[PDB]
């Protein structure tokens, strides 16, 4: 790329090569899940510098057979360069757990800001999408699907900038093939997961749609008490739901051609491939130069008072349960 960004990736690499654990001291909590968390860590000699560390459980990863998943999620996130992707820059390993260095972003999650504001306006929410948008043109250009696509999982930085994170299944799949794991939530899930028909990256451009749908009107489209109900309620497709009329004419077309039935058919899988999303009416008008160079000025800007503050999160309760068992097993050899 830029011979400059280059050189200050190789930099980057050489400086956290030398760095280990004892460097670091927690600060804080930013997220917690099945068998793991997200800490915000500070690095002892240089106030200035925190991090995100992801601290998974490995007999947990183990006994739940996401071994291959999580693989993935190292060497697909450490690898990616996009400033729409939370960087991986290395990781950690003992017998118990697993440790994942990533770049720090204070802002919030996109589902805590979308549930206090109940939804987004039309010009927040395209600014939101037009990041996912192009984190997609990176990894699908990589032939990598990323298939968990949601607002927990959409992170703002300092400046209002929103990147993807969690890529837990992520994953590269070749040319003609298709991958056959249902994983995601049962409102994001494609009809081809849904029907055990095999799924690829156009599994991607239906949760772009979903995504959109929900940040403009606080919920996704398919909805049901219990998530067989919302399975056939995704069967019955887009076009039987009945879309509020705060949603905006173009917005609409866009989410309704983002979720075709036919994995073919959806937009971003078309000739001109992701062209054809950026290019759609919804976003005309809109700088992608400019926000891909960062001039652009995002719609909510989140209030950060150092490296240190975690005021744009939940509160999460503290992990002081017995360690897990080691894990010998050496499927994290890599780590
Ligand atoms: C029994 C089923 C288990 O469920 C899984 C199933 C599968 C799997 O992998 C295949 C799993 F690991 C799991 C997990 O146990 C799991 C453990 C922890 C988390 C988690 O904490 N998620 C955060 C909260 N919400 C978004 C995330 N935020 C960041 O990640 C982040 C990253 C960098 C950042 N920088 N700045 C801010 C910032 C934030 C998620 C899942």
């Amino acid at each position: 790329e830029d011979a400059e960004a280059k050189a200050k990736y190789e930099a980057e690499a050489a400086f956290f090569a030398n760095l280990k654990l004892s460097d670091f001291n927690i600060i804080d909590t930013l997220g917690v899940g099945g068998f793991g968390r997200v800490e915000l860590v500070q690095l002892k000699s240089e106030e200035s510098k925190t991090f995100a560390m992801k601290i998974l459980k490995k007999r947990h990863i183990v006994d739940t057979r996401q071994q291959e998943h999580i693989r993935s999620e190292k060497q697909i996130m450490q690898g990616a360069h996009s400033d729409f992707i939370v960087r991986l820059y290395r990781t950690f390993k003992d017998s118990k757990y697993l440790y994942m260095l990533m770049e720090a972003c204070l802002g919030g999650e996109l589902w805590t800001i979308l549930r206090d504001r109940g939804s987004f306006e039309d010009s927040t929410t395209r600014f939101y999408t037009a990041c996912v948008v192009e984190a997609f043109a990176y990894l699908h250009s990589k032939g990598i699907i990323y298939r968990d696509l949601k607002p927990e999982n959409l992170i703002l930085d300092h400046r209002g900038y929103a990147k993807l994170v969690d890529f837990g299944f992520a994953k590269k799949i070749g040319f003609g093939k298709k991958t056959w794991t249902f994983c995601g939530t049962p409102e994001y899930v494609a009809p081809e997961i849904i029907l055990n028909k095999g799924h690829d990256i156009s599994a991607d451009y239906w949760s772009l749609g979903i995504l959109m749908y929900e940040l403009l009107t606080g919920s996704p489209p398919f909805s049901g008490p219990d998530p067989m109900k919302t399975y056939n309620i995704i069967l019955r497709g887009i076009d039987m739901i009945e879309f509020p009329k705060k949603i905006a004419k173009n917005a609409a077309n866009l989410i309704k051609k983002l979720c075709r039935d036919n994995p073919s058919e959806r937009l971003g899988n078309l000739k001109n491939g992701v062209k054809d999303i950026q290019k759609h009416k919804w976003f005309e008008g809109f700088n992608w130069e400019g926000l891909r160079k960062g001039t652009l000025t995002p719609p909510i800007i989140p209030s950060v008072a150092s490296p240190t503050d975690t005021s744009n999160f939940d509160s999460f309760p503290e992990d002081n349960d017995e360690p897990p068992p080691d894990d010998n097993s050496g499927w994290d050899i890599d780590f």
